[PDB]
């Protein structure tokens, strides 16, 4: 009979599709949710048994910083994002650079008392450092326009093909720790099953970590100096920790964001895997790019199972990398610790953050935590404070300043009102999304 | 034991390879078929049980438009396509622009009364608008030389890796509705099985559709104006129809060719899927690029499961896109309607054409039809006619024109004869292909 | 329940991960082996039952050609490869151009009296002609820096995802026929199983071949001339042979390196497959790029199942191509001969070399042999020997020459000593890798 | 003493700078003129003796096609050009494609009864076919953003460094034959002399011509066919005419716009120059790209004295080329005819237009004339008429259409009012420019 990776297309399954989407439930063209500031919102709850098969999202986070001559009430029903150059003098909706780190995606399975996915919104979808890079891999993709590329908080399309099965419940939320609301478009595709999945089905988990700085013993020594290279590290007690989880499952890989400070090479450190509580690692690697299957540094390649999302050569000292263990998972019966030396023998004190992805049987024994929002922001240089003192103003210059400020006082509250109306639609459609998914489950189960 | 997408490589299967190919059955180097004008030709018939595993093709359609100083009889045995610049003045075989829409690929399973695949030759192989774009995806690939790219009817290699099981019969035909013959190279690889395929085996299906113009209510209104955006559309009675099919199976995606007329954006319309006769769509999308897993327009990306084949930014207003639902298929027990609003709430009157791909158990309940050839040609701007008046001619210029017309009246019928000869080879090898596949079937079944 | 190519991620397997790596077992930052000149070295032996799931390697081979002002003893403990421009006048470690062809990879399964893999180190990893090209495919990848690309012996990352099951034993070796040692970094991942694999399990095999020159009847005749194209070849006695193997299994593809001499096109020859001892080929192709799923020449494309690794357009007359038959394998019960005509009807006398990959049930019936190292080297044009005569020397010029000669006489032997020390580390780590793999085997089976 | 092309920087000149500019004479930031539709406007008149040394311009011509949610009265005081994507739904100011051909630049010297420069605005500044290309040469330059390039009527900066001496008067005018007004920014630099120039001083002249179609004897014969190539032409009576002028002076070159119809090569025709009424040309060229100092076609090169502005390989069949005879001028005592064969022996019937540049002693003997606006428009292919029909409209769709039509009824006249006010400023500043230029002249002469 039929073999190979396409074989399942040649047999029918009695499974019912459903979809959680930001679709405009007024039937109009606002097919996005305005996610409120400082709030969690449920994209949907799905009753199992079923499986998530595909996620697509895109997003925008703009801060109103100047009055516009665009009617704000009518503007609210036009295109949702005013991609208009500030030089035209007619509007200024600035880019919020770090909104991908200020928002989390949170997934809970089977009404467990802990989430199984708790990751910044960006990093989950392989946006490191809140700074998108255009790439394709087999389970994750980012479609980023070249004219939006190379800035913090650039808009782009994200897609996830990692399957997420659940016997009883799926609850998918966005946690917005931002002071600003943001626009989220999403299509979360699943299928519902007519019979339970095997009780030992492995469920999709993801967790985020940052060490900033890494606790390096030699940050001021040149990388690859004879003195650094002859230091020993076997047990890897101080290694950067990608994942430290208790249970039965397999790790399926990571993304890694590195901001490197000395301007040599951040990546001499070995991956070291500790399976099921062993004291010394059974799986020893050779270097950090080596783990990501590049060599002599990272290259501007993004391959199905590994590579570069954002290359250091294109940025102010930061790299985003990924490797998927899809046909080569790292398996564990009791425990897995995934580590990488942060520089050779933990020499360096760079800014490392990572998303770890794994599958495991429930219950989820490890309690997944997230650093608070103030520990999630990119490290960026800052212009020194310039204490501008106004020259002597003509009456004409003072009246321009006063007229503009009066426009700003009238305009900003009118935009605020339009934001509040859209946030109301989001909270309303959150409920509707869960209600329709319940109706779909019940109608499917009834036959 | 062995898991992951490569696992079937680790176990033998008692199945016998065969291949339908345009190989030169004289044993010489004309390993192509001259497909005759206005005729159908059978690439081959294969007795089941078996599965199509791979198709590769390439093609050329030239029109002789000028006399050549190349001996036409010897020229017939040189390379099959005279890629010689018209400025050399020695030959002119002009490119036929729309031959990809004028020819169909037609596949009938198990001696059914209706084809299960009836699609223009281009569109089946993800050439939209008879206008190749270079790209790769998991099931379909086009390899297009940059020097041939950017023109109607460019030569290129096409490859398909969608499996096509059949229990009783496969009949693969080209329907050439062109006034010209065209050169076809092909390799269709299949394997033969020793036992029947299960009765719930889903068979490969594809069908082509166009709405030109779409029935837009606001083609002259600016896209994303507040008036357009506050129109409602829940039921999608007037949505563009990608697929409307009765049976049990699953949709596995589409290509979509859009020629956009107003010069704004064509893509605001939501995908809406109607499963198993439901009145309101159960699967609600957010936008057309969103369905194709891009955002804020389409990008010049072609990923394994989605993207752009031909970008609007490179063309005279047209886009060719695809999405594959290989791990996330849209299943149906009785019926499936795959629709997309043509602009938000079907505002727009653009030229939309699509290839829908799906698998279903037999029988093919739905008679698959195709629009006639006059309805399949790309919409292109035309130069105004120029009623050129010859100047007063010198004797020398009159002699040149007469000598050239004489050369043309001798040369064209010599080229016509060489075409007719190659067409007799194609008709001969059609029969031989089916005879050999029968020998191979009988020898395999004897052992 | 769960379907599609990711499905195996949703079930746990009670299998234990292991890895053979070049990790520094002093715990320091020499995570590479200095592979000795004219020696074989075991990367590791693993006791089955198990499966290789992933290999990553990179390599460097430099010849010391000038004295350095870098302290040679300290330099041994710095970065392993001195990528320092010779115009600085401080060091010169020249690139060894053909080391990819002078070293072999050699894999023996279940203690058989033949290796099952015996292929030049480069060709195995889809580096043809000892001349890397940057590309991705589903099973094999090369990540080559653009700065390093376009030369013989360029450093690059290689990865292999073809699974390699074994019930009793895996033995992975490098055979270095080079007069120079070379640096090898490697990570070889596998999993160990608690029960045997089915005895009918198909084992990974690969073998290498070269015809230089091919035995052409008409190398001086223009390709695609009428005289060439009307020559017949049905039976393919003189076809280039990619593979000729007795057993039960399936061919999963090749790489092919062609150096072309006449400056026209090397690729008119058809693939012809002979299954189970048939006299005439049952699988006839149409041309060599056609086999590689390109058309009208090879393109600068590398797609998941086929394409170009190195494009003839970018070199001095040579191409490196691949095709993978992963979902479309060529199966055989008794025998398989994979051939391609070398030019149409074997017209041409070019330099062809290939790696064939297949799976088969044990035993390996025939010894896999390899051409000796003198027959494995790329064909490169040579500068005529420029018999330089020194002019009359000033005393200062003579003293400069003597001083330099003297530095070289002291420096070279100090670099030799440092190579011998690293070679001793490789031989020591060879034994430790096998001992650790046995400990892991025993501790796994103990549970 | 000092030599070379820089030498004149080492000697002072008792000459006064002046400048005609579109500077905002309200002292605000509208430093452009809205040139009224269907009017001429004087950029300025300058009393001699003096010399124009430098001209810079840019321009914009938008058509309001949709209602804006931008307040139009406030919008008039923001940036002058709403470079805002129509897909945002907030504004639509469409590009007018042919304004470069609908407006002329007209310069009259010494109050003569003819202009000495009468050339379409675009063509004068080496914008051919109302289609800018980015380039630099010694006397003319275009700086065109890549984002704006590849479209009719793209905004770009133009600069002219040809000197224009005048003993008595310079009058510089724009002649706007467009139905639409357009924005013009300009800076025209000159110096004023304290004594007359020698009376024999040669004055700058330019004239424009178009032959569409050219009067070809053989447009349907393949270019470079032996029949075409053996037709003779010594006297060039039917040659394309770049310049045909009576006086004493020198030709300093041309730009040439060709739209080529047969898709071979337009450029086999020789330049032939007839000096001082000779019957047979004394200067015989070899081909059209040869005249332009390219070969085997035109290249994407733009060099100080010659090259390509717009390359045929980037357009729908049209090329724009230039040559400057700055050190190699073509001198005449009584008469010059500059001709080029329109294809070999005037075979072809393509669309040729040119700007000829020359210097000559006054008087300008013959009126410089120009084809009327309807004879100046690029030849472009036209889409067939779409004859859309509205479907049956919902009450909602009808209400949206009525609301949008009402917004447009109100909005368009509001934009018309703002254009009329800016046109009043242009007419006002025309007078002020000439008044100020007279005050400068008188103040300088007083000194
Ligand atoms: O890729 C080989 C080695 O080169 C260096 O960049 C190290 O990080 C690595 O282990
Ligand atoms: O990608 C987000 C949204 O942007 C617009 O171009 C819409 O087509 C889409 O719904
Ligand atoms: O790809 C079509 C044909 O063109 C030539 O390059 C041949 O090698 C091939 O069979
Ligand atoms: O450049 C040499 C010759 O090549 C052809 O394109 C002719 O137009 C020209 O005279
Ligand atoms: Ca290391
Ligand atoms: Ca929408
Ligand atoms: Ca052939
Ligand atoms: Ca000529």
């Amino acid at each position: 009979e039929i073999t190979g990776l396409f074989k399942d297309l040649t047999k029918v399954k009695h499974a019912r599709n459903g979809r959680l989407a930001s679709w405009d439930q007024r039937g109009k063209n606002q097919d996005y949710w305005e996610i409120p500031a400082g709030e969690s919102i449920t994209l949907g709850e799905i009753e199992g048994p079923g499986c998530i098969t595909h996620m697509w999202m895109t997003s925008s986070c703009r801060k109103v910083v100047a009055p516009s001559i665009l009617d704000p009430e009518l503007n609210a029903s036009a295109a949702p994002v005013m991609e208009i150059h500030p030089a035209l003098g007619v509007i200024w909706d600035a880019y919020d650079p770090f909104y991908y780190r200020k928002a989390l995606i949170k997934i809970t399975w089977d009404d467990q008392d802990t989430p199984s996915v708790l990751v910044p919104f960006g990093d989950f979808f392989c946006i490191g450092n809140s700074y998108p890079g255009n790439f394709s891999s087999l389970p994750f993709n980012v479609s980023l326009k070249p004219e939006e590329a190379g800035k913090f908080g650039a808009p782009c399309s994200v897609s996830c093909y990692f399957p997420m099965p659940f016997n009883k419940k799926a609850k998918i939320e966005i946690v917005n720790d931002n002071e600003l609301p943001f626009i989220l478009y999403f299509n979360i595709d699943y299928e519902m099953y007519g019979e339970p999945l095997p009780e030992d089905t492995a469920y999709f988990h993801a967790a985020w970590h940052r060490e900033n700085p890494c606790n390096g013993w030699g940050p001021e020594l040149q990388v690859n100096s004879p003195e650094v290279n002859n230091v020993t590290n076997f047990k890897g007690e101080n290694n950067y920790t990608v994942l430290d989880v208790e249970g039965t499952g397999h790790y399926v890989g990571c993304n890694l964001t590195v901001k490197h400070f000395q301007g040599s090479w951040w990546g001499e450190g070995n991956d070291m895997f500790f399976i099921d509580g062993e004291e010394y690692p059974s799986l020893n690697g050779t270097g950090t790019e080596d783990y990501f299957n590049h060599a002599w540094g990272m290259q501007r390649n993004a391959y199905p199972f590994f590579g570069t999302i954002v290359h250091e050569g294109d940025t102010d000292g930061f790299q985003v990398s990924y490797r998927w263990h899809i046909t080569d998972p790292v398996r564990f019966e009791k425990h897995l610790k995934v580590t990488i030396e942060h520089g050779h023998a933990n020499q360096l004190s760079d800014d490392w953050s990572s998303t770890a992805y794994w599958y495991q049987i429930l219950p989820t024994a490890s309690r997944i935590t997230i650093a608070p929002v103030e520990d999630r922001l990119p490290v960026v240089p800052q212009l020194p404070e310039r204490k501008l003192v106004l020259p002597q103003l003509t009456e004409e210059q003072q009246a321009a300043r006063d007229t503009y400020q009066k426009r700003w006082k009238d305009y900003e509250p009118r935009r605020d009102t339009q934001f509040r109306i859209k946030e109301d639609k989001a909270r309303r459609e959150s409920k509707l999304n869960t209600e329709f998914a319940k109706k779909l489950r019940d109608a499917f189960d009834a036959e």
